[PDB]
């Protein structure tokens, strides 16, 4: 089904991730951002409940993507894998795309 992922939002800044996740309407809507702070860097951010989270996106020395211990090859498959796995330590979150008008 290959169209435009609508998760990759590209060089935005941190609030206005924030400001865009908080209108969302549902738990784990979210988008990857290309980061301020770090250039050349991902970072996930994620409407949850009352509130955004944001997860750095880590990189290692052979291109891997990960968050946490599970490494990936790509964004789209680290955003896959979290689809159906909890990105969140203590919450029940799932990524889902966000809604546009
Ligand atoms: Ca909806």
């Amino acid at each position: 089904e290959m169209k435009p992922h609508p998760w990759f939002f590209g060089k935005i800044p941190r609030a206005k991730a924030e400001e865009m996740l908080s209108k969302q309407r549902h738990d784990g809507a979210f988008l990857i951002r290309e980061s301020e702070s770090a250039p050349g860097d991902f970072s996930l951010s994620v409407k949850f409940g009352n509130d955004v989270q944001h997860f750095k996106v880590l990189r290692d020395g052979a291109g891997k993507y990960f968050l946490w211990v599970v490494k990936f090859n790509s964004l789209n498959e680290l955003v896959d894998y979290h689809r159906s796995t909890s990105v969140s330590r203590n919450q029940q979150i799932f990524l889902r795309d966000i809604e546009q008008v």
